[PDB]
């Protein structure tokens, strides 16, 4: 049956939610969209309140994707849905969406620890990764501000599935796979575990591993690591403008990253390696990682699952903005709550 629903101003915009929901505040400043705390009565859990969505074909193609890829998920280590409500009573008045999560208490940045906290947190991220990967999804974006933690340093994933804010010193392009960054080739859930790379070396040095200043400067920054590209990496550089200027550049050897990661855990050092290869195809899986001694203590293969099936043929379908908005509309309605 219908919830009975109330009216607030909150961020500029009236938000009207179920009874149930109380004390909405907002939240992030802005970071996370349209997003406020609030008080689950229901449920007794403090919970995080998006309110998104049909302006354009892209737009309501991507809340339809959001919403499918919200409630797909559901695992310990990736944000999932508690709820997801309209106040319209038909398709007809139906222009507002609000999505429901638990409410975490930080983000990674606000955060970077022993070896002991790092070998937890790169658990939960990659058992996550290992879940989010078996449905054929990539997060394609991980970075420490879509990582957010409980007081008991429970774990969850954010965010899966512009130029300008890319661009210069900044830290929305610090995790990201070269081969991603420079557009090199279709790239694969890999991309991933460079960020993990990336957020690892991070957590265990307090310190950025590829602070680049733009995408020349950190690409620099990541080879002088790891090594300029091989003939057969060279070969998979399908972007013939990318591979000629990679060509140009002077060779390097790899680097000791017993030397750059110096007192670090060897097993962590031993991880870092298999997951920072230039080359994509060589580089450590989630559910190899899993396997990895580093997380000896952790690591239990029977807790560690797959997600169900995820049917993503409408990514390569066009439909008109009614269309899409239609099928969302069906993807609210039949919603189902976590038991
Ligand atoms: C990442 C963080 C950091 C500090 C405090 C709270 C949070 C936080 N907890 N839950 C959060 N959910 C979001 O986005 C949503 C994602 C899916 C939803 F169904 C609803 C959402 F609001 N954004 C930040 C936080």
């Amino acid at each position: 049956e219908r919830p009975t629903f109330y009216r607030q101003e909150l961020n500029k915009t009236i938000w009207e939610v179920p009874e149930r929901y109380q004390n909405l505040s907002p939240v992030g400043s802005g970071a996370y969209g349209s997003v406020c705390a609030a008080f689950d009565t229901k449920t007794g859990l403090r919970v995080a309140v998006k309110k998104l969505p049909f302006q354009s074909i892209i737009h309501a193609k991507r809340t339809y994707r959001e919403l499918r890829l919200l409630k797909h998920m559901k695992h310990e280590n990736v944000i999932g849905l508690l709820d997801v409500f309209t106040p319209a009573r038909s398709l007809e008045e139906f222009n507002d969406v609000y999505l429901v999560t638990h409410l975490m208490g930080a983000d990674l940045n606000n955060i970077v620890l022993t070896d002991d906290h790092v070998q937890f947190l790169i658990y939960q991220i990659l058992r996550g990764l290992k879940y989010i990967h078996s449905a054929d999804i990539i997060h394609r974006d991980l970075k420490p501000s879509n990582l957010a933690v409980n007081e008991d340093c429970e774990l969850k994933i954010l965010d899966f599935g512009t130029d300008d804010e890319m661009t210069g010193y900044v830290a929305t392009r610090w995790y990201r796979a070269p081969e991603i960054m420079l557009n090199w080739m279709h790239y694969n859930q890999t991309v991933d575990i460079w960020s993990v790379g990336c957020i690892m070396a991070e957590l265990l040095t307090g310190r950025t591993l590829f602070p680049g200043t733009d995408h020349i400067d950190q690409l620099k920054l990541i080879l002088r690591l790891v090594g300029t590209p091989g003939a057969e990496l060279l070969k998979k550089i399908s972007s013939e403008s990318a591979r000629n200027y990679i060509q140009s550049l002077t060779q390097m050897p790899k680097m000791n990253f017993a030397n750059v990661f110096i007192g670090a855990n060897p097993l962590a050092v031993d991880l870092l390696e298999k997951m920072l290869v230039l080359d994509s195809d060589k580089r450590i899986t989630a559910a190899q990682a899993l396997a990895h001694a580093y997380f000896a203590q952790y690591h239990d293969p029977d807790d560690e699952p797959v997600a169900d099936p995820y049917d993503q043929s409408f990514e390569s379908r066009d439909l008109l903005i009614d269309e899409w908005k239609s099928l969302t509309y069906d993807e609210v309605i039949s919603f189902v709550p976590p038991p």
